[PDB]
């Protein structure tokens, strides 16, 4: 510790972000000088771009360690517990290969543990007793896991609810032109600082980029990292027919997509289950010799008259039509697309810059690291100062040319925003 941890500054740059908030709240925990830690984004906690600004997510459970530890802090950290909504999940699955996945998953989760809370699901009748709520005309012949532990995640209120602890400890914060990262600041082959749009200089010992789909477009990834959109809408129920769903099990089948139960106002979000899309541009990031074509979000905060892709709709009231028959009727409103970015292995990136010293990479969150909110940070820090666990080290190593990240782990290559008509509604 060439600074002790006191006298240590950290400037995490898209500190209003799912794995930015983790990494600030973690440096704070563990004895970092609130003061000397800044958070930089370009909306304020939580951001409004965010991917973890939402209603909810779904909590997966999985073989994974990382997601286990998670897990744990979402039933038991003071902070984050009260967020977690033990509901229940029921993974779904039709037809004669997406049912031997199913199997084998459930095999995978007894083999790591899990036999108590997780059960195999086997006929109709047997879906229909832990989700009722659904119709057997639209199950005939489906299979499913049902996970005890499992649920939905408040992943807005957790995001403020850090937001607050920072701004009560002391914690800096620069937002808008004053948070919205250039680039880095260089000397001598070290990183020093960042400097914003408004030209706004910070200087510190340590940088993180925690931007989400924005890492890549914001400095040099050489494609690790390739940033895709996700889809949602929203139905309204009345307080009857939303009283039906109340601490209903989150639905899940790969093929069709997935649906919470209402919030407070009766309201139902309805996502798809998809490869995710590009959105393709011109761009220089920092350290790029000149513009290349790269995946680009396309913002709904900054662009709120966009909507979703018309493939989207079909597909979504295709989920409403097999899940929820009986509300096929309501307009699906609110529709927005949401961004993540893909490795080519689906694992994180979480490492050093191989040429600028001190500058961190933290992000490769791959669609699927909401869920890691309460523990990634942890690993940031450690990453920070050289006791990241070796297995992890590699695992979320720098690793350009190591696949295809436009595929990744998915079906297919993600498909282009400006192949597919129906969300601009621009002048
Ligand atoms: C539709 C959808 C459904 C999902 N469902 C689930 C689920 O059920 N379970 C699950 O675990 N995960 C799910 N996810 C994935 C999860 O939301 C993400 O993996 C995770 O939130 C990404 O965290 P992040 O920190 O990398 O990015 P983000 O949370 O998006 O944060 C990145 C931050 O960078 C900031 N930023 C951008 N540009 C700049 C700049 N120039 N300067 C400074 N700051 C900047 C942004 O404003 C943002 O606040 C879903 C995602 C989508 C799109």
């Amino acid at each position: 510790m060439a600074p002790s941890r006191a006298n240590t500054k950290v400037i995490v740059v898209g500190g209003g972000g799912t794995i930015g908030s983790s990494t600030a709240l973690h440096l704070v925990r563990s004895g970092y000088t609130p003061s000397n830690v800044t958070v930089l984004d370009a909306y304020p906690i939580p951001s409004c771009q965010s991917a973890g600004n939402d209603l909810n997510k779904i909590m997966g459970v999985s073989a994974d360690p990382a997601a286990d530890a998670a897990r744990q802090m979402w039933n038991e950290d003071e902070l984050f517990k009260k967020f977690f909504h033990n509901t229940g999940r029921l993974d779904c699955a039709h037809g004669e290969k997406d049912i031997a996945d199913l199997k084998k998953l459930y095999q995978n989760l007894v083999d790591w543990g899990l036999d108590a809370t997780v059960e195999w699901l086997d006929s109709e009748d047997e879906i229909l007793k832990r989700m009722p709520q659904l119709t057997r005309d639209q199950i005939k012949g489906w299979k499913a896991i049902f996970s005890k532990d499992g649920g939905w995640l408040a992943a807005a209120k957790a995001i403020k609810a850090i937001g607050e602890y920072l701004r009560d400890q002391g914690v800096r914060f620069g937002f808008y032109g004053a948070g919205s990262f250039k680039q880095p600041l260089l000397a001598e082959g070290v990183c020093i600082g960042v400097e914003t749009v408004d030209g706004t200089r910070y200087y510190a010992d340590k940088v993180v980029l925690a931007a989400g789909a924005w890492s890549p477009t914001l400095v040099e990834l050489q494609e690790q990292c390739v940033s895709k959109a996700w889809v949602y809408g929203h139905i309204q129920l009345t307080p009857e027919e939303a009283a039906r769903y109340k601490n209903s099990p989150v639905v899940y089948n790969g093929d069709v997509g997935f649906f919470f139960e209402p919030n407070e106002h009766g309201i139902i979000k309805v996502c798809d289950e998809f490869p995710g899309f590009t959105r393709f541009k011109m761009h220089q990031p920092f350290g790029a010799k000149a513009p290349k074509r790269i995946s680009v979000p396309r913002s709904h905060c900054k662009h709120p008259t966009d909507t979703i892709p018309d493939a989207s709709i079909v597909r979504i009231r295709r989920a409403i039509a097999t899940f929820m028959p009986q509300f096929k009727n309501k307009p699906l409103f609110n529709q927005a697309m949401c961004w993540c970015t893909d490795t080519a292995d689906g694992h994180l990136l979480i490492c050093e810059h191989p040429e600028w010293k001190n500058f961190y990479l933290a992000t490769g969150d791959s669609g699927h690291s909401f869920k890691l909110l309460p523990i990634i940070g942890k690993y940031v820090v450690e990453l920070l100062e050289g006791t990241l666990a070796d297995e992890l080290a590699h695992k979320w190593r720098w690793r350009p040319g190591s696949g295809d990240a436009l595929k990744s782990r998915r079906e297919a290559p993600a498909k282009d925003l400006a192949d597919m008509p129906g969300w601009n509604h621009d002048h």
